């Protein structure tokens, strides 16, 4: 079972921000380029079993698309968000990943994208509280 928080924004700058967030609750930072890093990067969502969080960042939408498809026969939470000013394309693009049954949130600001950040943090909260007591 591992958290992942994909994150596709046209602002690659805010992606390093992002990073800021995820960097401070220990998160992995990994990143998509092509279809056959793809493949390479999905391996290792196959091989770790073990609890981990990851960031996966990839600025092209068809190969989010292709690894949550390929995610369906892992079976785990994973979050999206989409940051860019064609938030046209994003609000096309969310309507597949949330009838696959990921979580997907389409945003275009800044600050508006940080906050949803910090928000994955508190929704992986609810993956932590299973038979979890203190």
């Amino acid at each position: 079972m591992k958290i992942l928080i994909l994150i596709n924004t046209n602002n690659d700058e805010l992606i390093k921000k992002i990073k800021k967030e995820v960097e401070n609750q220990g998160y992995q930072v990994r990143d998509v380029n092509d279809s056959d890093e793809l493949k390479k990067e999905m391996k290792k969502l196959a091989e770790e079993k073990n609890f981990e969080k990851i960031l996966i960042k990839s600025n092209d939408k068809q190969l989010l698309k292709e690894m949550l498809e390929l995610i369906s026969k892992l079976g785990y939470k994973v979050f999206l968000l989409l940051a860019d000013q064609d938030e046209n394309e994003l609000e096309e693009f969310k309507r597949k990943i949330e009838s696959q049954g990921y979580e997907v949130r389409k945003v275009t600001d800044d600050e508006e994208a940080l906050k949803i950040v910090r928000e994955f943090m508190q929704k992986a909260g609810s993956l932590e509280h299973h038979h979890h007591h203190h």
